[PDB]
């Protein structure tokens, strides 16, 4: 059986949210530090690389492709063919 008389719980000091593990709190605290340098001017997105921010910024002028079998959408017809082959067909 389990050791001790009680468990342990982890809590945010900035928004009072509660987490089951310390690693979940450490990953949550990233929103309160907001330390990623390359921030999007259009949305809440941020990056550690200017080239990776450029790979994000092109999505604000992108176009979606939609599934014929479900409600799914993605930003490439090649990615859509690979969605269909995995989710609606058998994998080759
Ligand atoms: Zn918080
Ligand atoms: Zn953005
Ligand atoms: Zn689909």
């Amino acid at each position: 059986g389990s050791s001790g008389s009680s468990g342990k719980i982890f809590t945010c000091e900035y928004c009072n949210k509660v987490f089951k593990f310390k690693h979940s709190l450490q990953a949550h605290l990233r929103i309160h530090t907001n330390e990623k340098p390359y921030k999007c001017p259009q949305c809440s997105y941020a990056s550690a690389i200017k080239a990776n921010l450029n790979v994000h910024l092109r999505k604000h002028t992108g176009e979606k492709f939609a599934c014929d079998y479900c409600s799914f959408t993605c930003l490439s017809k090649g990615h859509l063919k690979v969605h269909i082959e995995r989710v609606h067909k058998k994998i080759k």
